[PDB]
Protein backbone atom coordinates (compact mmCIF):
# COMPACT_ATOMS: atom_id res chain seq x y z
CA UNK A 1 0.00 0.00 0.00
CA UNK A 2 3.19 2.23 -0.39
CA UNK A 3 3.88 1.33 -3.98
CA UNK A 4 1.08 1.36 -6.59
CA UNK A 5 2.47 -1.38 -9.12
CA UNK A 6 1.46 -4.05 -11.22
CA UNK A 7 3.26 -7.08 -11.24
CA UNK A 8 3.49 -10.62 -9.93
CA UNK A 9 6.22 -9.66 -7.53
CA UNK A 10 7.49 -6.09 -5.75
CA UNK A 11 10.38 -4.28 -5.01
CA UNK A 12 11.56 -6.33 -1.93
CA UNK A 13 10.20 -7.99 0.95
CA UNK A 14 7.33 -5.64 0.89
CA UNK A 15 3.94 -5.54 2.63
CA UNK A 16 0.52 -6.27 0.82
CA UNK A 17 -2.18 -3.27 2.60
CA UNK A 18 -4.40 -2.54 -0.09
CA UNK A 19 -4.47 -1.08 -3.63
CA UNK A 20 -4.41 2.87 -4.49
CA UNK A 21 -6.99 5.13 -6.84
CA UNK A 22 -4.48 5.76 -9.88
CA UNK A 23 -4.19 2.84 -12.26
CA UNK A 24 -7.27 0.94 -10.89
CA UNK A 25 -6.48 -2.87 -9.25
CA UNK A 26 -7.92 -5.04 -11.33
CA UNK A 27 -5.92 -7.88 -9.31
CA UNK A 28 -2.45 -6.91 -9.10
CA UNK A 29 -2.19 -6.86 -5.38
CA UNK A 30 -0.01 -3.35 -4.31
CA UNK A 31 3.04 -3.26 -2.20
CA UNK A 32 4.55 -1.13 0.50
CA UNK A 33 8.40 -0.72 1.31
CA UNK A 34 9.03 -0.20 4.64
Amino acid sequence: SCTCRRAWICRWGERHSGKCIDQKGSTYRLCCRR
